[PDB]
């Protein structure tokens, strides 16, 4: 597999961890595509449930947060279902990484600004 490598930006590695839901009830992810890689193994998943400040998505996400591999399972190109898959027994412990590049992560979160 080799075909280009167009949004290949420095790397920033954001590890974190999701433990079994304290209140909520986790997150909520969706990808699946299955098309080439930006940089031979990427497609970036996304999301959209935050938890009230527990141990299910603020713990690392952000309702939306860019992310490569799930649990230590590399979610390059695989599938909404291969993402859910480890999140399956991972629900007391996940280990999802977020990673930074020029499609996953839109310019305008790429703007260091405030809100006031």
């Amino acid at each position: 597999g080799a075909m280009g490598a167009p949004a290949r930006i420095e790397e920033e590695e954001l590890t974190l961890t999701i433990l079994r839901q304290t209140g909520g009830l986790g997150i909520s992810i969706a990808g699946g595509k299955g098309s080439t890689p930006y940089k031979g193994d990427d497609e970036g998943i996304f999301i959209s449930r935050v938890s009230e400040e527990g141990p299910a998505a603020r713990a690392g996400v952000r309702v939306g947060d860019k992310l490569l591999e799930v649990n230590g399972v590399a979610l390059q190109g695989a599938e909404h279902h291969e993402a859910v898959e480890a999140l399956r027994g991972a629900g007391t412990a996940v280990q999802m990484r977020v990673w930074r590049e020029r499609m996953v992560e839109p310019e305008n979160a790429v703007t260091i600004t405030p809100l006031r």
